[PDB]
């Protein structure tokens, strides 16, 4: 075992603007990760999800990574090393990048992005399937008013 950290990014955005939030892994166990699934929740009244991209800690993401954005307000992530050993997640870094657009109607304020349902996190210690606790640190998009571009020394 024992425990690793999933950090959901805290980022700033403007009304109508876009924003990319990273999902980071740290304290990845020395034996690596063979698979993990979890869901996040976002404020769909406030934010329009555009896309989800695999991070650079994932080797061969077309074979090993997927996401499911079909439940509005939620995103489901799935990593599983097809090769069963050759493409574990072996160190921390960026697991995925989520792009949102702040809707034109959204108030200034803070919109949390949280751990929802956590499934299994596991790795192969010496080819024995070993469970790993995933410690989540929730994130957010802070929507702030844009300073105007034009100003005058008066």
């Amino acid at each position: 075992m024992y425990w690793m950290n999933v950090v959901i990014g805290k980022m700033n955005a403007e009304v109508g603007g876009e924003v990319v939030v990273p999902i980071e892994f740290n304290n990845v166990p020395s034996f690596g990760i063979n698979n993990c699934d979890f869901k996040l929740v976002y404020d769909a009244t406030a934010l329009e999800l555009k896309n989800v991209e695999a991070g650079d800690i994932i080797k061969t993401p077309l074979a090993n990574f997927s996401n499911n954005k079909s439940e509005e307000g939620k995103i489901s992530f799935l990593f599983n090393d097809a090769s069963q050993g050759s493409m574990q997640i072996e160190n921390g870094g960026v697991f995925a990048k989520i792009t949102f657009k702040v809707k034109s109607t959204t108030a200034t304020g803070v919109y949390d992005l949280r751990k929802d349902l956590v499934g299994s996190f596991s790795g192969l210690k010496d080819n024995k399937m070993t469970s790993i606790g995933a410690e989540f640190t929730n994130g957010s998009i802070t929507v702030a008013a844009t300073a105007p571009l034009e100003h005058h020394h008066h």
